């Protein structure tokens, strides 16, 4: 039912402000992002070779 | 020239707000209140004891 996607990789978030503070002679922002990973469905369609 | 009542509490307000400070990843609301307690103005209409 799904796409082929034999190697999927899972973000949730790439680039989110937190917010602002500002104060009397300077200000804060903050950033964030969230992932989980690489995720293999169809591990009979890879091959990998260890040395060279 | 007056309610009565005998007894009588003596409330400036249930429920206020005072200020919102918003930070960076969290924000802190704050709330008061005020009372100054029961007032007996017509003493000569109550009976109470102590045991019992």
């Amino acid at each position: 039912t799904d796409g082929g996607s034999v190697f999927s990789q899972l973000v949730q978030s790439k680039f989110i402000t937190l917010g602002v503070e500002k104060r009397a002679k300077s200000y804060v922002e903050d950033f964030s992002n969230g992932t989980a990973g690489a995720l293999c469905k169809r591990p009979w369609a890879v091959v990998r070779y260890l040395g060279i």
